[PDB]
């Protein structure tokens, strides 16, 4: 547990085998041009993030499984399951960068902006997603958890798509629909676009690999992880406006794209009539000066301190909710996840 | 069998239930804005094609299953399985139209060109694909064929992505790689981008729903269906240059996008040095006059008559190969598929 350097190195050591499995490395193919290119798609887009979701899968398994069952082989299976989550993440971010007209991801150009990619990034998005099911078939097809694991990936993929769609409906006729930027809409967006795939998916996979199918245990885990998910996406929204791109690895676009971000929702709650006028005039505009005006309003409204205090109070509340978790569910699993993301700058 | 009007009407009657299943029609949702929009995504993009692949799934089942097992309920399951193939087709075409910068699909604007879609079509592509697995879980999760069916969809999706990628690598530095436009490259492209999902997938699904898992029966079916698939994509390539858009429902882009089409490959085989120079100068150019010059060369080289004769000879050869099919595999299934596509103008 505790997302150590050793934990990261054991997880990273699996990645080259995932690439070999999906590119027929060492095996005859009639289409080597595609398998060689797909190696570069995977190497660019999959392994250079924080790997929070992959590592969370392994830590969940290690803390849920009986100690006597934690063989090197079973721990490797959990790591492979973690990489399947990272393949879903990689696919989502390729598509998300196209939709958000983003510049940088993980400190390199967004994949769609690279030479001879463009709209081919759409196919690469689909290709990376489809590839996780090939890995699942190879290593898990013989196990009782196989169908539960596949059905969970299918369901989380569908839910994430619904979330990406609601996120995108922030604008119509080139202006943001500020009247609809409520905390209710915000909670709905982040539940579907982030919480299911980021927190619910890793822990539920850990439970399934340990042959834990109890509906009440899954429901209790889900309740806490959907709260953690909302908290995580609020942190992401703060990073978009106030993050250092040299640390976050990405340049923010939420203001220009007119997104229903936490900062936008809270700005509208805290705004006097004049400040509301500034949002209505300058939010979701292409002009750099319009973005700077909105950032200046965010600073004037004290959004940095408001976020800082919200993050501390939300951390305390989630810790209270974790204390209420029963069954055999280890509290320390949820505490470790929270400790890993709390007050993050990336 | 025989793709009758009655067959089409029975298949079409299932579609509204597929839409209701994927949009929580009659059920409470916290995100009605997305479920209502997704109804319009499905209604626009899924049901207005020829439905050859969906209908082929039903006809395969009806000709492989024991007559006493062809209850209305089992025939409905085959139709639902057919609609899962049509969801995969719908997803592929949304993405393919973005990548091919196409104007029209099924006699209406390409989905990405509609108001307030754009790059959101990428998400809609992913959403429509993920949705077929929800339908599979609802109606088939209790059946022996469930895992075989899921694994076949996963494998065919991955293969189709590899094919879309090879298709896209026709150009580098804005010029087509005419030296690589060989019949060998062509056969590889169409095997992956068309044959698996168009012909192999429907018949293999029909076999699985009839609990036919014999590896040799699947291999024999695959051999004929990969031949039919290549034949079908050659017909598609002819339609791109010489089709009537009022009949095909789509405007061709292969010449402008510099595609390794059958017409391009055969043009290069049949071209004298001067005619080769015309391809090298005018193939894969944005200027309308460049496209017209290539179409004029195609007419001069007699590509219409060359295609017409190829189609007749290929039909005869495939019919010979079908005669060689053994086991209990019904020859009439493969004959019906060929009769449905032979000399098509759409
Ligand atoms: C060279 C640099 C500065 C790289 C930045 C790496 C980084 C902090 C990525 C976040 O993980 P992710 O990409 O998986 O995203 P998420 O925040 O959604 O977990
Ligand atoms: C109003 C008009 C003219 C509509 C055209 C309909 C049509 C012939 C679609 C082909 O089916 P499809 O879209 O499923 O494609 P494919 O050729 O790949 O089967
Ligand atoms: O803000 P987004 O939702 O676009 C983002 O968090 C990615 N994402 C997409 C869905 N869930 C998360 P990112 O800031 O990484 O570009
Ligand atoms: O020619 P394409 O491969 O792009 C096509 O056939 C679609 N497609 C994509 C993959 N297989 C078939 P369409 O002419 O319908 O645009
Ligand atoms: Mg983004
Ligand atoms: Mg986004
Ligand atoms: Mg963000
Ligand atoms: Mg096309
Ligand atoms: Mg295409
Ligand atoms: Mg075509």
């Amino acid at each position: 547990g505790s997302f150590s350097k050793e934990e990261s190195r054991e997880f990273m050591a699996i990645f080259p085998d995932i690439v070999r499995d999906l590119t027929d490395a060492g095996r005859h193919t009639d289409i080597p041009e595609v398998t060689k290119r797909f190696a570069k798609v995977l190497q660019y887009n999959v392994p250079t993030g924080k790997k929070t979701r992959g590592l969370s899968t392994v830590i969940a398994y290690k803390m849920l499984e009986k100690p006597e069952n934690l063989t090197p082989e079973n721990v490797r299976l959990a790591g492979i399951l973690g990489w399947c989550v990272e393949l879903l993440q990689a696919s989502l971010l390729i598509m998300d960068d196209l939709m958000d007209r983003s510049e940088t991801r993980r400190g390199q150009p967004c994949w769609y902006r690279q030479e001879n990619v463009g709209f081919l990034a759409i196919n690469d998005c689909l290709h990376v997603e489809s590839s996780l099911y090939s890995v699942l078939r190879k290593y898990f097809s013989h196990l009782p958890c196989y169908v539960p694991i596949i059905e969970l990936f299918h369901d989380v993929n569908f839910k994430t798509n619904m979330g990406q769609s609601l996120d995108a409906l922030c604008m119509k006729d080139g202006r943001p629909i500020l009247s609809q930027f409520t905390m209710k809409r915000y909670s709905s967006i982040v539940k579907y676009k982030t919480s299911y795939y980021t927190f619910q998916l890793p822990v539920s996979l850990g439970m399934y690999l340990a042959d834990m199918y109890d509906p009440e245990q899954h429901r209790q885990a889900k309740t806490i992880l959907m709260e953690i998910g909302e908290f995580f996406q609020i942190q992401d929204d703060f990073l978009d406006a106030f993050g250092d791109s040299q640390v976050t690895g990405k340049v923010g676009t939420d203001i220009k794209e007119g997104k229903c971000s936490w900062l936008a929702v809270v700005a509208l709650q805290r705004s006097n009539p004049a400040q509301r006028q500034i949002m209505e005039e300058h939010y979701g505009r292409p002009e750099p000066e319009s973005t700077q005006i909105i950032k200046n309003l965010y600073i004037e409204l004290g959004l940095p301190a408001t976020f800082a205090v919200y993050e501390e109070e939300s951390f305390n509340i989630i810790r209270t909710h974790i204390h209420q978790i029963s069954k055999g569910l280890p509290h320390d699993l949820f505490f470790k996840i929270m400790k890993k993301i709390y007050k993050r700058d990336a």
